[PDB]
């Protein structure tokens, strides 16, 4: 059998006996480049707390997850590069490796694995029907396009906890940095002390930037932060953001600014900090970037909020001050991470130690039958990475 | 003496008597590093229209013009690459070449030139109030680092229509091209037919394009970019621009797009496009980029808008979907163009018959008697560039 | 049954009866990603020049031809993408489209296809065994990723002389172009008139050079290439090369260089050009690229060649004057075309008119049957691109 | 007065009383945009020792020195930047902001600097003999485009023994490891263990690599390497260096290569070792980087070299493999680092303890009477870098 967690509307979740993968896609179309993998690590997300929220189009019904590390117990026909039993990373992106998208590495926006639009995930809206990973077990299609192996069982296991980050918040912290412009000497500013935002700072870091200043205005997060050795600044206090930065390096600005908040960000100051305000991360990093520099926006913003500010917040249309990033000639970069891109180098620094993405994200791991609590925890902003091992694989 | 075109409020212009020019910066402080021209053609542009029309922070008073070629009459002693009599074109920016924007060729952005924000320009608001050049004389500092010599005067003088566009125009079309990811075989949409559009599409063509559709709401500027041979879009139609699109390509969407419009964007639509709807193009951009694409955006952004349609826009901060364009994985490009990047090699296309730029845009050369009127026609809608000979050089 | 021309060693080719496809790879072990295609266009090029010559390491009854154009008549269970009856162009690189290679775009070297090294192609020296295609049919493998699908069959087979050198040639061409720092104004030096030079300095046109200047020791493809449009260079003159440069550009330099010669390049001067010195083109590039440039260097070089002129070259070992590139801080660009990153964007130059590639190289349409007389004719210097038309599906 | 270190041929150095320097360019003209540095610190180089050696054509009699940091005591009257007293370092490239080359960053070849080719650089051969700074005192030209201002002094005087590795070996690994393609992740060789190989060590550490490994010959500077947390391979040993790369990464290859030796490299092998063999590092870096890499190359290459081991290297032709890189697809990058492009930031990464150079690469700071026994102990071998302090302002 299979069990795995389901959006229930209202902000629940609840783990409930699911379906077994079957090699087919969503359209029921029998596949032969698919696996189906023993889940080993399958984490929560940030992008899952939107939904959960009901900040999405997402419905009833809908099984979460896709930060999904497996080992194979399956494979089709059309699987030339793993054997059963192989470990592997499964990038959050469903993609094909057989359009134009793909071959451009742009593996965010498969054309073919989504009727309704380019771009494919597991267990995520608009984003194809692919079923989600937060379970016990897990089809993944275009299986040697997608999956990242492994080192041998023992070295991968010993470092489980940092590995399982490579499925999607490490490359896409590194992503924000690299397409902010993040280099050795840099000065960085991240929105967001969440898990992407730290992996954005410790993505930062391992590129060598001088300084990470991470921005947020929950205290918990800006004090694992600091714990971490990054520079912190709160956007709770009255002290204006360009203010913090100055104090701290000697001038108003940074070189990179990467967004890792999104939409449902909070305004800044004392009362601003308690209300929702959307487009108040686009506004301050234009406020904060010096300029001709790059501004990376790894943070959701969407569509569709049906929860959002107003009707124009509703359809994804924000109040963006566009004329101070024009006068100081920005450049902007969104989307999904392309996660095949990074996520082989980033698997080497893992190894390697260069880099601690687990201690840096706060990773805890919990069962399958502790994510509905895990979520609940991670809603109330505390600075964890939760990690589900569903089968006690490793923490036993 | 001298004299040159100056701004008098309300939508007026006069040709004045002004101040010969001085070898000094507009904080009266002696330069030995400039030149003072001779004028030998002077463009009107777009961002003067935004100036005249109110749309700006622009004083009562300013001299206007940012687009000059002229001959050297005079030059400091720390001006080793120069000699009287020397034929040069001006890049719209003033740049040091002696920080670190510049060193790192972002010569849009100079950090020493404008004491109130980082880039500098000629008879321009926010830009460091350098003295323009629709004129018969006037000074170029930073001579050796800022100006193009073009070729031996005789061969020069027989392409001055074209060269005359190395100013900004051409540049400026070929950056927002560029940015906008435009090489050979694109499929590119250029929002705007005024001369600054018509230049994108000339780049995008000299870069290789398979194809540029050039959207406008102005009947004559699209039956001109048609006879240039570009294929159109109008946006004063019913029919949506997607389908405009997918009636000439096959599919709603093209590869690369560029905003050659900025902020006094209209609306699209029969009744759409009788009014002023600044963020129509951002939106209709991210409507028709592919997913992955670039956006180009030449068109200017300002940090304050007294004319505009709300207390927002008034202030640059514009309704933008961002949601779609962040769903789509777009990039935007924005500023100032870095005239000097590209002005060597578009001075080589020139001369060796690769592009017809003058004949793209519409050149229409006037005496500086005729400015005003110019002013008037290009504020009319004219399909032209009216370039200014101020000394009879080569009209007579 | 099959038809195809067949190596036989001592210089010569000739048709023979050879196996109809499998769908298996080189080793025997079946594949059910592949097609089989009946063969439109199919052409010979210079690395099946230096195979004949016998300056590679080929064996006797070898199979040639890499440069495909057919319809899928067979496919395998798993082939998603293509459909019988569909029209395609086959990359001349054999891909897996499932490796690190691949997947980074480096489709030159793919690490799957050939168990001797990295990199795949079709009848072919030291590049998997994978079977030729100069015959009435062939097998390609992975077809969801290699092939590119041509446009409607009718607007497609007007222009198949242009679109069958998108297996190799125009890409390749365009490549050297490219990693020459080929753009808009450049000046550029192309050694090499045959087919390939021929390409990329149409491909430099296309890319917006302001000026190319073709280089070759042979009169009629010098006179050729003077008719397509291009400058010229004649090795076999005792003017110097860059004293030609400088006769046409005034300067002795150009800013961007293509090797399209390879290892079995002539000297220079009257006397120099009647024997062969292999180091030659590399030597004179490092002469006339200015500072800072890059050389793209398709033209190829090989491992062993058996008839070099000394035992270094016969290892792939020349004597390069390294120092004199490295003083004028050169970057040399070489290797095997990664065909697939190009060929769309290609393809809709070549449908929208922007590039006349079968006029520029001098395609002739040959039979199979003249396949043998065509490799004699290519040998002594023709200035023609021999295209093979199998089963006469458009030449009749 | 002045003294500085003076070059008298047959291996020998000594320290002389030279003339003071003069406001003038090595022709005498006079230039006022240069400024006079009373040196601080100022290190000896190994392409000192290839002059020293003999290996150039340098000419008895020249003042040596081309790593500059000093504090400025004198400005010309157009040096708008500098005050007297700021603390600065000199890049080694002598550029002059005003040309092609400056302006697009390619500092290393400036154009007008040198009357004899392009490129300029102090106390070297072929660099326009501009006076070298191994000395007192020193002239720097072009003061407001060369010149980097280091923090307030006692930031800046604290880490002065990593600061002075800004005019030249920083930048210079640095540019290594970037042209090489490295980043967060990869795998790296670099041959060489002196001083610029162990700076390209640590700039691939604060570039991210995974692992660095260092080879040499020598066993001071290998044991050297070790201790400052790299791997080695010693190229004294029989095992082939593929192997020893193999024992340490499990394959035989790297992602990216650099050669930090140049034309003086040794062979390899027990035998092989003790013996000139110019090519042997071009060589082993197409044999050890993986298919597609990029081999970056700051070891000098000259085209005069009257001590080499044959005719055709004594004119810096040397027997490349290069058929074996072409195989491979590798791109190779060459010449002297454009230092301003990275100093700033690396300057950072200096003052934010990102980088530790001083240590990695043995500074051993002396006098300027201790400048000729400090050639020979680098001669000899000793795994130092030797930076002398001319007036004792840091190392009392
Ligand atoms: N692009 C991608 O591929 C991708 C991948 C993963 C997650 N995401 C998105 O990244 C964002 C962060 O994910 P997460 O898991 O860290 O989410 P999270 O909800 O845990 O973290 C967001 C943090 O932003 C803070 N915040 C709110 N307003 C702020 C403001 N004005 N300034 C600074 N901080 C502010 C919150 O207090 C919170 O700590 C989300 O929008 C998520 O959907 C994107
Ligand atoms: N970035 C730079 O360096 C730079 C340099 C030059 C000019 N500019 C800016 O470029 C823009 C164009 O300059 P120009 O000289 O061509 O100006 P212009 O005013 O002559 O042309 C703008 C055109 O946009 C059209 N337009 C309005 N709404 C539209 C819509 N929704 N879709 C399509 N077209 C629409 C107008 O009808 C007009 O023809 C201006 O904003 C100018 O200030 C920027
Ligand atoms: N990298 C790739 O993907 C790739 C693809 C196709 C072909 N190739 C290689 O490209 C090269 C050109 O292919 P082709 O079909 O045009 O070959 P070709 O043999 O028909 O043309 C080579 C031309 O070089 C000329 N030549 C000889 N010495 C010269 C010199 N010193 N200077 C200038 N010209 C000189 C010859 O006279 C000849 O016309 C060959 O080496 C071929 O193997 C590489
Ligand atoms: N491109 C630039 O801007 C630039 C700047 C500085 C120095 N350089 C050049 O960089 C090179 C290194 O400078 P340095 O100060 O470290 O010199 P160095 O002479 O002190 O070090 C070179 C090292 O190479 C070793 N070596 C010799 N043969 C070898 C081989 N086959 N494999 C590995 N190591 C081998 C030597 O034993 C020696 O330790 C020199 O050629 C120098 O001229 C270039
Ligand atoms: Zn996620
Ligand atoms: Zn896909
Ligand atoms: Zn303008
Ligand atoms: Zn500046
Ligand atoms: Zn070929
Ligand atoms: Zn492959
Ligand atoms: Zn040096
Ligand atoms: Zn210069």
């Amino acid at each position: 059998g299979n069990r795995g967690v389901v959006y229930l509307g209202s902000g629940k979740v609840e783990v409930q006996k699911i379906d077994y993968p079957k090699m087919q896609d969503p359209r029921g179309k029998k596949i032969e480049h698919g696996v189906i993998l023993k889940v080993v690590s399958t984490n929560i997300c940030g992008s899952d707390q939107h939904m959960v929220r009901g900040r999405t189009t997402a419905q009833v019904g809908l099984v979460l997850g896709h930060e999904i590390t497996g080992e194979v117990i399956e494979k089709g026909r059309d699987v030339e590069n793993l054997q059963i039993g192989d470990l592997v990373s499964v990038p959050f992106n469903v993609a094909c490796g057989r359009c134009r998208s793909c071959k451009e590495m742009h593996t965010g926006v498969c054309l073919t694995v989504n009727p309704a639009r380019a771009g494919g995930a597991y267990g995520y809206v608009d984003m194809g029907d692919w079923t989600g990973g937060q379970a016990e077990y897990v089809l993944v299609p275009y299986a040697d396009f997608n999956l990242l192996k492994l080192p041998d069982r023992d070295k991968a296991m010993e470092k489980i906890r940092d590995l399982t980050c490579l499925s999607d918040i490490l490359p896409t912290g590194y992503h924000g940095a690299v397409t902010a412009g993040v280099g050795p000497g840099s000065t960085v500013y991240v929105a967001g002390a969440g898990p992407v935002g730290l992996a954005a700072a410790a993505s930062a870091r391992l590129l060598g930037a001088a300084v990470v200043i991470v921005g947020d205005l929950n205290p918990a997060r800006l004090a694992h932060a600091k714990a971490q050795g990054f520079e912190i600044a709160d956007l709770s206090l009255d002290t204006p953001l360009h203010e913090q930065i100055a104090a701290l390096l000697g001038e108003p600005e940074v070189d990179c600014a990467v967004d890792a908040v999104g939409f449902e960000a909070r305004g800044h100051g004392h009362e601003g900090a308690k209300h929702e305000a959307p487009a108040t991360v686009l506004n301050s990093l234009m406020q904060v970037t010096r300029v001709a520099g790059k501004i990376g926006i790894p943070g959701l913003y969407v569509t569709e909020d049906p929860g959002a500010v107003d009707a124009a917040a509703k359809i994804g249309s924000l109040s963006i001050r566009f004329g101070l990033g024009w006068a100081k000639s920005h450049s902007f970069h969104t989307g999904q991470t392309p996660v095949m891109k990074y996520n082989r180098a980033l698997m080497q620094a893992i190894m390697w130690d260069r880099i601690n993405i687990a201690e840096v994200v706060g990773v805890q791991v919990i069962s399958l039958d502790d994510a509905p609590r895990g979520y609940g925890e991670f809603d109330a902003g505390v600075p964890k990475k939760f990690v589900i091992d569903p089968h006690k694989t490793f923490s036993a």
